C-alpha cells in the first residue's frame, strides 16, 4: 500500500502499486499529458514502471532537462526505426544522448550521403508523426540475446556478451516493428519526439579500437 510523496510534500496513499503515469493522471489531465517519465527515490524510471512501496516521486516533463534528454534518447531509437526501413540490413551499434543532442553508430555497407541523411530524417519525421506508443519490456539476458541474434544485430549481441551481466534484466523498447535495448527512460509515445533534425555523419571505430570496423556515426539533435 505505497504512500507516494511528491516534491512539495503532498502525499498520495494507494493500496496497490502505481506508476508515475498513474499518479500524474490522479493529479490532473494536464500533468498526465505532459508526463514523460518519473524520478523515484532519486532514480529515473519510465512512466510505466510500477512503484511498489512508499517512495518519493517527481514527474518528469519536457520542462525538465531530464525530459529533454529522454526526448533526445528516444530520437536515437527513432533513427533506428527509420534506418531499418530504408536499409533493412543496417546493423545498430550504440546510440546515446550527448550534450546538446544524440547520435547513432551504424554498420551499413552503403556510405550515407547528405541526400541519404535527408531521406533518413524524412522517414523519422513520418514515423514520429504516427504518435505510436513505445512499449517497454524487461527480459532475461538470453531473451534479449535471442531477440537481437534473430534480427542479425551482431553489435547488440556483442554488447550482451561483453557488457551486460547474465543476471541483469535488459530493457527492451519496442517501436512498432523496431526494437532497441536500453536503461532508458524513453518517451511513452513518439508524440514527444516531433522536434528534431539530423546533422552530419562521421567515422567511429567500434569500441574505439582502430583494428575494428569504422562505423558511421549519425549525429542529430532534438528539443521540446
Ligand atoms: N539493464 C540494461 N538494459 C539495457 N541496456 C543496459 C542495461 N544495463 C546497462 N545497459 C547498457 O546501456 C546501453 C545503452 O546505450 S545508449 O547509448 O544509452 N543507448 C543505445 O545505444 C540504444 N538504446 C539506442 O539509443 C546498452 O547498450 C548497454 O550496454
Amino acid at each position: 500500500m505505497p504512500v507516494i510523496t511528491l516534491p512539495d510534500g503532498s502525499q498520495r496513499h494507494y493500496d496497490h502499486a502505481v506508476s508515475p503515469m498513474d499518479v500524474a493522471l490522479d493529479i490532473g489531465p494536464g500533468l498526465a499529458k505532459a508526463c514523460i517519465a518519473g524520478r523515484v527515490n532519486g532514480e529515473l524510471v519510465d512512466a510505466c514502471d510500477l512503484i511498489e512501496n512508499d517512495a518519493q516521486l517527481s514527474i518528469i516533463t519536457a520542462k525538465d532537462e531530464e525530459g529533454l534528454e529522454i526526448i533526445r534518447h528516444s530520437c536515437a531509437h527513432l533513427l533506428g526505426h527509420a534506418i531499418k526501413q530504408l536499409w533493412p540490413h543496417t546493423k545498430m551499434a550504440i546510440g546515446p544522448v550527448i550534450d546538446n543532442g544524440f547520435y547513432y553508430d551504424v554498420d551499413l555497407d552503403r556510405t550515407l550521403t547528405q541526400e541519404d541523411v535527408e531521406a533518413l530524417e524524412k522517414r523519422m519525421h513520418e514515423l514520429a508523426e504516427k504518435n505510436y506508443d513505445v512499449i517497454k519490456k524487461k527480459v532475461s539476458w538470453h531473451e534479449a540475446r535471442e531477440t537481437f541474434a534473430n534480427r542479425g544485430e551482431s553489435y547488440k549481441v556483442s554488447i550482451l556478451d561483453e557488457n551486460i551481466a547474465h543476471d541483469d534484466k535488459p530493457g527492451l523498447y519496442f517501436h512498432e516493428e523496431y526494437v532497441d535495448m536500453c536503461r532508458g527512460p524513453h518517451v511513452p509515445n513518439m508524440r514527444f519526439c516531433h522536434h528534431f533534425k539530423l546533422m552530419k555523419t562521421a567515422g567511429a571505430y567500434w569500441r574505439g579500437d582502430s583494428n575494428n570496423k569504422m562505423l558511421q556515426r549519425i549525429y542529430g539533435t532534438a528539443w521540446a
